[PDB]
């Protein structure tokens, strides 16, 4: 019963001591079909190595993308409720959960995924608009998976959504301000298409939140934002994610994140000034930590690995994962988690869990 990764105002604890989040997303092996139907050990060798290679480099964190779209995990009925989970979804999520801990890393489970729409998105759109479907997913998966997970002493939370704001409308007006998404217009949110309100998706997130935390109470939580225009109610934007508008949006007073999470991508070689990467954490007024949680030097406006992630561990954030194991240079992204292998400075990153 000790208690292992918490919050406390705007750092992250491990055992009571300030940690930093230093790894990288995975993001998948294979896409949408890594866990269940005995699924993980097709992959075994790829997230072993992947481990032993971040164990060798100093980090000590993986992001890793669960049902994305409802293709093969959990199992959906006719009409798009949910009637539960496949055998081996659990023994396949504890058996890589066993892995990480032979390495000294926690695993953050990505539940959902906003920034694509593909053929299966029907199941997702379900669970999305139409509450009794998405309460047929709270009691038939998700909450057997996290009560059963709980214990493990590698597993570190779950993100709700990777970029709700593929899927929001843009330019709506309205009477509460954190369902305005006025300042959005120009942005490019709703790439994927103008699918869902503001109040939608804050529904969506504020009941699984709820969810997760009923079952395991010192759960940590977030959910993946596209861009800092989403997340920060200073500099002219609006924070989708607070406390005020997930419990406004869905009801649930519980469903509250614990951390935020931003990606940020340089545009024609420069960030825009909404980017973490210009500013302090200080900068955007926010009352929980925040994790840096996709970037990489590729899109990084001239810095190096390290210089990113010396930024994020200097200057007020509490996690800094690359994008990804599949994309881009695996090197580089090593190369960043090891400058900061032997740092205390802003929070220990080498623990033992």
């Amino acid at each position: 019963a000790a208690v292992r990764l918490s919050v406390s105002g705007t750092n992250l604890n491990y055992n009571g001591h300030h940690i930093f989040l230093s790894g990288a997303n995975q993001a998948w092996v294979n896409y949408a079909r890594d866990f269940g139907h005995n699924q993980y050990s097709k992959g075994k060798s790829t997230f072993e190595s992947t481990l032993s290679d971040m164990q060798s480099h100093g980090g000590n964190s993986v992001r890793v993308w669960l049902h994305i779209e409802g293709e093969s995990t959990p199992e959906f009925d006719n009409n798009g409720y949910v009637t539960g989970i496949d055998n081996t979804l659990i023994s396949d999520m504890r058996a890589y959960l066993h892995a990480a801990q032979r390495h000294n890393i926690l695993i953050f489970f990505t539940l959902w995924n906003g920034a694509v729409k593909q053929s299966t998105h029907y199941r997702l759109n379900g669970l999305m608009v139409d509450t009794r479907k998405l309460q047929s997913y709270i009691d038939h998966a998700l909450k057997p998976m996290a009560n059963a997970l709980k214990n493990e002493k590698a597993l570190g939370g779950w993100d709700i959504m990777n970029e709700p704001e593929g899927e929001i409308k843009p330019g709506e007006s309205s009477s509460e301000p954190c369902f305005d998404t006025r300042h959005l217009s120009g942005s490019g949110a709703g790439w994927a298409g103008h699918l869902y309100s503001a109040q939608e998706i804050g529904r969506f997130v504020n009941w699984q939140a709820a969810a997760i935390k009923e079952v395991d109470p010192g759960a940590m939580v977030t959910v993946g934002s596209w861009n800092m225009k989403a997340d920060t109610d200073a500099m002219g934007f609006h924070n989708l994610y607070s406390d005020h508008c997930l419990v406004k949006a869905g009801g649930k007073q519980s469903g509250t994140l614990s951390f935020y999470q931003v990606h940020t991508y340089d545009w024609q070689n420069h960030f825009g000034n909404e980017s973490p990467f210009k500013h302090s954490f200080s900068n955007f007024r926010l009352k929980k930590p925040m994790v840096i949680g996709e970037f990489n030097q590729e899109h990084g406006a001239g810095m190096s690995s390290e210089s990113m992630f010396e930024w994020a561990y200097t200057k007020g954030y509490s996690g800094a994962w690359t994008w990804s194991r599949t994309d881009v240079s695996w090197n580089n992204q090593l190369r960043g988690m090891q400058h900061l292998k032997s740092r205390t400075d802003h929070g220990q990153v080498q623990f033992g869990l």
